[PDB]
RNA sequence: UAGGAGUAUCCACCGCAAGA
RNA sequence: UUUUGCGGAGUACUACUA
């Protein structure tokens, strides 16, 4: 119970010592860490890097492939149908056999066509046929495949087969020939993609967006090529199954114009697999790269271009499947941004070229382009801002090799764009990256380069090259810490250097080293604010689970991964958190408290493993999987520092995930309020000075790696709380002491890769030297990333306040404003300075007099006071292990960025493409209702974040169509409700299918399942008006669902991810024991037991619950997407605990609802269910239907945007035993709107209705 | 090099029977 | 290193906050 700990004793250093040190520091000429942006400077950087690039990578004469799928279209494309497929295949094979092969790929294509066209009739009846109507015919062993034996191949075909089944260089970007060729080729590709092929919601949609965006895009070749590529990717997905990838296959599209030959390949349901295919197409306008075509066969007034043997992974294939939809979403978002910026609808040519560019980017899913765009998204803020570290960003840009031809075009475009942006510094002009039109607001530009960036999927890195990269950042900084320990001394590095040591050395102010006096002073300045709210601090600290038993919280028993025990091999075993909780409970006598658990697990060493986050950035970041004692320590420290963090301002990680924007906008508004007026400074009779603001959007170089975790200890020893005795503080200090050293474990993938290396070249031996035994190494000082995320931000705020106090002491005469926002490494600093008026000759005289008086430090305030302010702030932050990165820090007079949001004065620009495009590339997979809700719920989030209602409606339509195609619910597919349900496909329960297309306003206000609920109401109304059999029929379906993600009446699994093995402790108790015990203790399904035996039984039951079990197995997203698209035709419905097709569930529902009769209990339950629970949602739709809209003549000039807000005992009810009594007793939406819109719950809906038209204002 | 990735050597399938 | 006949091959995912 809180063991006695030695704690720490204050050093008692004075603030005046730091003031004297700062005076000495500022009495000298200090170089600036940033470079002012100029067109000449950017041009010089580009020229020098271009000249020096050729010496780094070997020169290459052959630009490499950049198109994953090459296909050309000349006529309108219709969706593929099985009959529209057989005839196309016949004509296509006739055309191919007419041709003459040239290359081995052409020989393989010819052999495939000759084999296909000579298949007998019986196979082709079995071909193109479903599973039920399919039989093996000695030539077709799967519904859509055919066998091609090696004996049925020519010499060149088997040579190509042997090639398939049997140093980095960069293009000379400095040359003008390479740039000219790349630009000429990609301009031609874009031009061919741009060619033309020979209620209130719907009213406004058709008037504004459909007429000006969709109607324009319906005729472009990019639209129909995207449809064709969707068809090709669907054919590849169907063929890539676990039983169809063995054999070959031929498909045809566009009247035999595009022919897809799928070769045998590893099935995509296995890791490290590629789908291998060829595509033959008549040469014409389209996505044709003639240089990288394998062959161009020639016939009479015909050119058939045969592409190379492409190998596409599952991620790129699924990206290409949704390429057209992603391009359309991106184009609609631009369209909205252009309308907001220029106030008029974009012209035809611009809206066609933008769509072509977005589609081309969506098709070319390559990592090099993703890295280039990731660098560009940081380069653009650098050149626009007044001061930034743009030379470092340009060097990183030039780091990569430009092997492809698309990368050279993108590089040329970004070079021209950056030179133009820098030349127009000092409502400005901002040229568009894809279009010729210029912009009036910077938010529009950084939002076309963000939307362009987000078209690339997550996880395009190498599966083994990037596994070794994530360890390097940790190992290199651990080695640097070891070097500092050996050089300066272990005691000095861990404890910290005194002020006099820094003064004598003047080199100790480095990363991974902290100054004891600085830490104490920062803690004192934080206590200066904590003294007022000491009572609240004590209350919040005691509100933390200090005495509540462990493993009774959601965090301590969850599905999150956790390091297990060191295996016999030596690697750190990976396991579920709940598994480790069950183990510990089984190996313990009683459920322990947090502090008791810390007492038992204090001696054990912290251990961790690093695993990829699968990001879309240039370099993948890794997150650390920590073991159980490490989790306990980190929980103690994070709870103690989260209690304090919530009680002070300028701390933004402690705030909510939605309140951050509100708080930062309030801070910016306060800063702007200070800017009003003028400051009078005493001559000692006043001088007038103009108040000016400067925003520094900062980002620390290294937060986790380049840090010393010991600096918190002394900090914790000085932070003042309202607790009577410093016992909890001592416990937290001890926990910080025990987390100093960590056993960083190399991943299994990396150790196998290094074991199979066979030649340990340099830069790998040095990395392997960190692990002495070859499996783990000691990391000191570094607290693993993610952990301690609130303590670090609190420390940063403390250091910022220390700098503020130091600056106030240094220059008492001047009045300056300081606003700080610290969200972990991300930070924003608003400094205020007094610029003199009329040349400030009196100000210069005052400065000269001050220097003559004896103040040698005033040499840093005569001109550009903000430079001195930032220099002192950076140095004082460097007294701790906080270095502000010269690379990704921007100094601007007007614009700013914080938390990946852009601020122009008080205006905030939340990107919503991250949300819209995210609604299309993933799915929970729990069920059709649970997928539709997830797809629609994201589009509501975008609508809150600033998406226009028309763009949100279009994205909703695209997501609904994609979901319907995925599960087959769409009309004309296998799982169409209308065929087996005696309905119009509109009055079908949502869990069973039916039209999920809803008004965006209905989802925004009423809810996501609203239509389903509406159905019930309508049905009930029928049964209360006409006693119609149809309504009674709908009533039977709802009862059927209840007898058989959001919480409602849903029809129990559609997810198929069942485990391949039983878990470690799933069989601890027999099923009879759990079945009896669940009935004996009814409440335990609502609250978590606090007794070991009861908690152990509850956890074991949680291990045997199918709902929990299926969630553990699902670890890799989009594999459910692939499996659903491959097998919507059969194998899954969860009918009476049996895996059958969904059609049988539809038939069973039909039978049940046909043999269903109305009873008093069910009807009364339905009447209560519809009236009571939905009493608020029905009113929401009634308000929507009780509204009217009319357009008044006035163009919509958007104003500044703001952020607003949208506005236990059950265990007692069934409680029986005294232990249950104790258990229950112990247990007990931000939106972006305009300026004029208030925070009323209905005013936001009124604004959403008002913003229906992007150009013409309307009145509600 | 036919593709993905890369100035980290990777992925691009696994077994049996029978014949050479 | 190959040919034929068979059978198969379900993807490690942290604390953080509404
Ligand atoms: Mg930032």
């Amino acid at each position: 119970y809180i063991p006695d700990y030695k704690g720490m004793e204050p050093i008692g250093a004075n603030i005046e010592d730091l003031v004297d040190y700062s005076k000495d520091w500022l009495s000298r000429a200090r170089n600036f860490s940033f470079f002012e942006v100029k067109g000449t400077a950017v041009f010089e950087c580009f020229n020098s890097n271009e000249a020096n690039h050729c010496q780094r990578y070997p020169m290459s004469r052959k630009p490499r492939n950049f198109l994953l799928i090459q296909c050309s279209l000349i006529t309108s494309y219709k969706p593929a149908t099985t009959l529209s497929d057989q005839i196309d295949s016949r004509r296509a094979c006739s055309y191919i056999l007419n041709l003459i092969p040239d290359t081995p790929a052409s020989y393989l294509i010819h052999d495939m066509a000759y084999r296909y066209i000579n298949l007998t009739r019986e196979d082709m009846i079995n071909y193109y046929a479903p599973r039920i109507q399919f039989k093996q015919t000695q030539n077709v062993r799967e519904p859509g495949t055919f066998k091609l034996t090696s004996s049925m191949l020519r010499a060149e075909s088997k040579a190509m087969l042997d090639l398939l089944n049997n140093q980095i260089e960069s293009l000379n970007i400095a040359s003008h020939i390479v740039q000219s060729e790349s630009v000429s080729l990609i301009t031609k590709i874009l031009s061919d993609l741009e060619l033309n092929i020979t209620t209130v919601l719907d009213k406004f949609f058709q008037n504004e967006t459909q007429k000006y965006l969709i109607d324009v895009l319906k005729k472009t070749t990019a639209w129909h090529i995207g449809h064709l590529i969707r068809d090709i990717t669907e054919s590849l997905i169907a063929h890539s199954g676990l039983k169809r990838s063995k054999y070959w296959s031929l498909h045809s599209y566009n009247n035999g114009n595009v022919i897809l030959f799928i070769l045998p390949s590893k099935s995509l349901e296995v890791a490290g697999s590629f789908i291998r295919f060829i595509t033959v197409f008549r040469i014409g306008p389209g996505l044709v790269d003639k240089d990288n075509l394998d062959t161009i066969l020639i016939d009479g007034d015909s050119q058939w271009g045969v592409s190379k043997v492409m190998s596409i992974d599952l991620n790129r294939l699924l990206a290409l499947n949704i390429a057209f939809e992603k391009a359309l979403i991106a184009t609609a978002t631009w369209f909205q941004y252009y309308t907001e910026d220029q106030g008029q609808f974009p012209l035809q040519y611009a809206i066609r070229s933008v769509f072509a560019n977005h589609f081309l980017l969506a098709i070319c899913q390559k990592m090099k382009l993703c890295a280039i765009f990731d660098n560009l998204r940081y380069l653009i803020p650098a050149v626009t801002s007044l001061y930034s570290g743009f030379p470092s960003l340009i060097e990183k840009l030039f780091e990569r090799p430009f092997k492809s031809s698309l990368e050279v075009y993108i590089y040329y475009n970004i070079k021209s764009l950056l030179v133009a942006l820098a030349q127009n510094n000092k409502s400005g002009v901002y040229p568009s990256f894809m279009s010729r039109i210029v912009y009036k607001h910077y938010r529009s530009l950084i939002s076309e380069v963000t939307t362009c960036f987000f078209l690339f999927e997550k996880g395009l890195h190498g599966n083994m090259n990037e596994e070794a990269k994530i360890h390097l950042e940790t190992v290199e900084w651990a080695l640097k810490f070891r070097e500092k320990e050996e050089k300066y001394g272990e005691s000095l590095v861990e404890n910290g250097y005194m002020m006099w040591e820094l003064r004598a050395n003047a080199e100790l102010a480095e990363q991974q080293l902290y100054c004891q006096d600085a830490i104490e002073l920062a803690a004192i300045e934080l206590n200066k604010v904590l003294a007022t709210k000491s009572s609240v601090v004590a209350n919040s600290i005691l509100s933390k689970n200090w005495e509540e038993p462990y493993f009774s919280q959601t965090r301590n028993i969850s599905l999150k991964g956790m390091s297990g025990q060191v295996q016999e091999d030596g690697h750190l075993s990976s396991s579920v958190t709940i598994i480790e909780a069950i183990r510990y409970l089984s190996n313990s006598r009683h459920n322990p408290s947090l502090l008791k658990l810390y007492e038992e697990t204090r001696e054990q060493k912290a251990m961790a493993r690093i695993v990829r986050k699968y990001q879309r950035t240039e370099a993948d970041r890794g997150f650390f999987i920590t073991t159980l004692p490490t989790r306990c320590r980190l929980e103690i420290i994070e709870d103690y520092y989260d209690a304090i963090a919530k009680n002070i301002s300028e701390e933004y990680i402690s705030y909510g995930g939605e309140k951050k924007i509100l708080a930062i906008q309030g801070a910016l508004e306060k800063a702007l309020r200070w800017a009003s007026g003028e400051s009078f400074i005493e001559l000692s009779k006043f001088i007038r000075m103009k108040r000016k603001l400067m925003y520094v959007s900062a980002d620390a170089t290294k937060w986790s790696p380049g840090d010393n975790s010991a600096k918190f200890r002394r900090f914790t020893s000085m932070l003042h709380n309202g607790l009577p005795n410093n016992k909890l503080k001592n416990c937290v200090i001890d926990a910080l002491k025990q987390v100093y050293k960590t056993d960083f474990f190399m991943s299994r993938k990396l150790r196998n890769y290094i074991d199979s290396m066979e030649s340990l070249d340099p830069h790998i031996k040095q990395f392997l030297d960190f692990f002495p035994d070859g499996h783990h190494g000691e990391v000191k000082g570094n607290w693993l990333q993610g952990n301690l995320n609130k303590c670090s931000s609190l420390f940063g705020v403390a250091m910022s306040l220390l700098f503020k106090q130091v600056w106030t002491n240094l220059f008492p005469e001047l009045d300056c404003f300081f606003e700080f926002a610290h969200h972990s490494d991300d930070a924003l600093f608003i400094y205020g300075y007094l610029e003199p008026v009329d040349d400030g000759t009196d100000w210069f005289l005052f400065v000269s007099q001050q220097i003559q008086a004896g103040h040698l430090h005033w040499f840093s305030v005569n001109t550009e006071m903000w430079k001195s302010m930032f220099n002192l702030h950076e140095h004082i932050l460097l007294l701790g292990s906080i270095k502000i990165s010269p690379k990704k820090t921007t100094v601007s007079p007007t614009n700013a960025e914080f938390l990946s949001t852009f601020f122009e004065g008080c205006a905030v620009s939340i990107p919503f493409v991250k949300i819209l495009l995210g609604s299309l590339s993933d799915l929970p997979g729990l069920g059709y209702f649970d997928d539709l809700a997830a797809a629609q719920s994201r589009c509501v989030k975008a609508l809150d974040l600033g998406a226009s209602p028309q763009v949100a409606q279009l994205a909703v339509a695209l997501c609904t169509s994609k979901v319907e195609r995925l599960y087959g619910t769409a009309p004309g597919m296998v799982n169409h409700p209308a065929a087996y349900l005696q309905v119009k496909h509109t009055d079908t329960p949502i869990p069973l299918g039916g039209n999920g297309a809803m008004s965006i306003m209905e989802l925004a206000t009423a809810g996501i399942g609203m239509s389903d609920k509406n159905l019930l109401k309508r049905a009930l109304l029928g049964y209360s008006h006409k006693r119609q059999k149809s309504m009674l029929y709908i009533l039977g379906l709802f009862k059927f669902l209840m007898k058989l993600g959001q919480f409602s009446f849903i029809g129990v699994q559609w997810k198929i991810f069942t485990p391949k093995s039983e878990f470690e402790f799933a069989d601890m108790y027999t099923s009879k024991f759990l079945e009896l015990w669940s009935s004996q203790h009814v409440t335990y399904d609502y609250i978590i037991p606090k007794g070991r035996d009861n908690l152990l039984i509850y956890l074991v039951r949680k291990l045997n619950d199918p709902s929990i079990v299926t969630a553990m197995t699902m670890q890799s997203p989009l594999q459910l997407r692939f499996r659903m698209q491959a097998k919507q035709h059969m194998k899954v419905c969860r009918l009476d605990g049996e895996w059958v097709t969904f059609r049988e569930v539809l038939a069973a529902a039909n039978s049940f609802a046909e043999n269903y009769s109305a009873t008093s209990q069910d009807m009364d339950l339905f009447q209560t269910l519809t009236s009571c629970t939905f009493s608020k949602e029905y009113a929401w739709k009634d308000f929507l239907n009780g509204i009217h809209c009319d357009v008044i003549p006035t163009k919509q000039v958007q104003r500044a945007k703001v952020a607003r807000t949208f506005t236990a005992v059950i265990g007692y009810k069934f409680a029986v035993t005294v232990e249950e009594m104790s258990d229950v007793l112990d247990t007990a939406r931000v939106v972006i709107v305009q300026g004029n819109v208030e925070g009323t719950a209905e005013a936001i809906c009124r604004y959403w209705l008002k913003s229906m038209s992007l150009v013409k204002t309307i009145r509600v």
